[PDB]
């Protein structure tokens, strides 16, 4: 169908779910989702579909970079006619405004990449979800009692950044962590009229150092899944 | 007590509404306030104080482009203390989707300037509101009856483009109208920790009508002007 | 007859003199002109024509930074028949060659701006007055005993810059002051065939700090503008 | 014991051998390479120790992208101590001289990513694989009677590219063909001294539409695990 | 003495003429100077000091390109004293301001170089010449009969253009015709701290396709010669 | 002919050795050809045809820098019908894997230059030579016994370098040294289908500061001569 998805037209449902890992992709449709049936695993890189509290939903594995999710989240758009793609993973904080646990709502994808400007006349793309999601976002969050932490987070294209000294900068300037992907995923979702929302999870401190246990870690990814997937319906 | 703002201490309330033009501002003034002063002057930059339903709010001009915004706002943090900025201003169209007297909320400013870049160690800055000022706008004009067309808006360094082949390019990322300030306020609410919002009336057409009146430009937007005013209540 | 400019055609001369701060404009039509009448005032944006020897002269508040500066400009280009333009201003002395009271001629203006870059094929446009008025200039100033400094200035999208550690590069190559209009004024009048020429007034120094006493500041500021009505007479 | 490697230290030989989709490093684990064990399998990215000819050859998956590329070779050489790194891989025909089945040596890789300007003081650098790599891909396809085609190729952040009307210009500039990781490998092992090689096959033409991705794909994808093994041994 | 120079200390005058080609420098030695003599010969550039009119003068060649004419100028300045440089030389005039047989004097010099965002912060350097020195040089064309046509030039890397699709928009911006060297010799100029400035004689029209015979093209150059000795005396 | 080439057609085989110093050129067709023949002289830039071993071969003299570069290697290809260029000069050495008297070959030349990104979209450019003269150069090089540096080089427009702060970096990324040509050449080259390489001889090492004696340099350089000669031969 194209060459990086394995599905068949209609096998995906219109709200995907997203994530870098697809083990952990597949860990979602074990632990979360009933029916849920493998339907695409080009390059390993797995996705699903399944119900959860008998509403259908898809999930999609997109790889690490901006590059790799611009070529999935691109052809869940244009080939299966994904309408809602919201991404969960996590994300190095770099802020003081947030610590270990909380989950980063993504008003903004700042970058050190220059696909938007590729995208957009060598200017500078303000790269944003769309509203309503985000509003979706925080309303299931307080109905559930999760202060979601919302500001901008920094996408980069080095996971082995050559600009550590910058950490500082990024935080003055309301970037409450580092992460690889939001920034190409909410631009090709500008680009083709989709809705697009980033969700992180503090699991490492760049600054602070701090970090959590495995187990603690497993736990509070499994807080994030619970508001994505009830956000989802 | 600064070089472009004159007002004694304490004379700004916390909340302030901002406009470039600040003859703007001195109508919202007379027609909208109880007990206004005004408590700036400086270049004929006006700024007023007074209670709107018995609540302190202050109004700012702040003149035209990124970089005369950016000395007003820049001021008004750092000496005068106001936490919460609410952008009040004019744009023109760019998508069919959108009419002469229509009003935007940017939940982003792309931009053409290089400040941002200058700010931001040569990366891409998303320039982004406070979230919670977001909501405040969207339930505020939901509750009022306020028709609020939310997406992203460019600001250029240009009022007279020399890019008009470009604005369906924009449009399809969608950006819904163009000013020349969002992008500054934004940038300078991020580095100085602060809430920052624009809401935007559309007052020219870029594509499919003509434009609207130095006068109609001021009288024009009422809705606008009581949106601003209701959300800081 | 255009947004910003509520006057006829016909009510500017052809030589217009410029001033970022609409009340300077005030005080100028009110001490040095006969006849002078106020011919716009959108924004508060104030503008005169009057005479002075008997020679009619428009003066025109422009407002802070290159994007304001570069609306005015066009407008008073294209709509109003302006042909020559002479802006005055202060400016913050980076260089050892000049001192606070100097008067500057800027015959070259650097920008940290993009607007040339986006004008001018991406490349760097070399912002530059006219020869003519620059002539008149250096003539004018030997009349009247003023020792006219002449270099570049650097014409900045910050008013507080981010980049203080580079302000002596700047000077080492014959930056004299940093200011924030004179590269959108020269670079409009060059892309519509316009005379301008910029004046500036060292008011204090961004490198010692030291700043001219508020007399000393009008009496500098006022040698000027003798320099610029009598260059126009 | 790195971010995204399972392996331990010492399970990587020092020549290993990569390609974006872990599905075909399996493959050639089980069709070429004798006792063959899985060393990593991190996000479902594949890795393998075996011997080819008796001889140490290891395999490893990088993803898709400049950035997933990056990660990955940055930690087999920092940390499994690898220090020959032979890519190969598919690529789109751009150019004339070149057709489908056709293998490619890339002598250079361009690329429209920013990561070597941030990596190399925003100049240009020119990413180039190791001279020894490239002399062992020659002799071994002369001895083995392949076809080398010799030249640039395009390393994108866009595999559905914005830019398609540039196509023209990088063949006439000897770019043969278009793919996402070399210029990041190429830099990686720069930065790292370490020897890299990218090798190429055309799995489609992008300029006269003609494809072979059904069954010719693995007839000539084995023709160059062939040369990769062989120059390796 | 230095790499590219083997005349003795004191050899040059502190006035010196310029031009790209060596054997016109010595056209202008043996033809209008007395006292003639060569003093320096690394690479076949050829420099030469004598006397006009009781005053001595030097004149020295510098190639092709800002690159080239960099190098001569800053040994020329740093050891070789040289305090006033006056590159004359030929130029294709892009603007129907200018016709052949006119002399262009360059009050600014655009360029699609990145020398002088190197040397510059990465911003735009306006580069200009001494306002002194071009107001000689009106002084001393008025005195001669000469129209001396005074506007930008725009310094390309490159002879043979990629974008001479451009040249209308830099003619309506005030270029007046475009050649090589003049924003380096600028740029170095301003960093040294010394006074350049760069006269342009039109043998060709890059448009209008005038061209001169080679008969009036010595006589051409002649005006400019006596100009530019005449000038330094 | 050409603006800058005195031969006629036919006066070069289309085999060119280059180097920047015309007087050098003079020398090797001196002491090292048969019957050389000048061919050329504009602008004392020197040119021959000549013998060595029997075979035809063109010495042809291209100034400093890009820009100079540029215009001879276009003029060679596009109307003298050279097909293999090869440059030979010093360069100043700042890895510590080379040193005194050796020979570098360049497979890649890095630039702060902006005439690639001008000739290639904004995107980095990869110059790099043709393969089967860089093969010849290594075979020649073993059967004469010279041990042959190969890495990227790195073309500054600048002699007078303001970053030899950052030549450390350029030397981790495998730039043996710096000249000021390299990348001009290759990009013409791959401009215009033509087949070109660089080597040049490390007189002194620009990082620990150790000079060859013009004894020892003239020597050093005949080694290269040599070495060209033979592998055109
Ligand atoms: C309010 N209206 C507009 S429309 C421009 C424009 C309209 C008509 C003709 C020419 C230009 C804006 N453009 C940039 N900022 C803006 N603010």
């Amino acid at each position: 169908m194209t060459p990086h998805i394995n599905a068949k037209i209609g096998d995906f449902y219109p709200q995907c779910l997203l994530c870098g890992d697809p083990l952990r992709v597949s860990y979602i449709a074990k632990k979360f989702l009933q029916d849920a049936k493998e339907i695409t695993n080009v390059r390993n890189m797995l996705g699903f579909s399944g119900k959860y509290k008998g509403r259908g939903i898809s999930l999609m594995g997109h790889g690490m970079g901006i590059a790799s999710c611009t070529i999935y989240v691109t052809e869940l758009i244009k080939t299966y006619q994904v309408k809602e793609l919201l991404r969960i993973g996590t994300c190095g904080a770099i802020s003081p405004k947030v610590g270990l646990k909380d989950i980063i709502m993504a008003t903004g994808a700042s970058t050190d990449s220059k696909t938007n400007r590729v995208r957009f006349l060598n200017h500078d793309l303000s790269a944003t979800p769309d509203f309503e999601l985000s509003l979706r976002a925080y309303q299931t969050a307080k109905r559930l009692g999760i202060d979601l932490k919302v500001g901008n987070v920094f996408s980069s294209d080095f996971f082995y950044s050559f600009e550590t000294h910058a950490f500082d900068l990024m935080a003055k300037y309301n970037h409450l962590a580092i992460e690889m992907e939001a920034a190409g995923l909410y631009a090709t979702a500008m680009e083709l009229n989709a809705k697009a929302l980033c969700l992180c999870s503090v699991s490492d401190h760049l600054i602070t150092k701090e970090a959590l246990s495995p187990k603690e870690r497993v736990e509070s990814f499994d807080n994030m899944i619970i508001l994505a997937l009830e956000m989802m319906s």
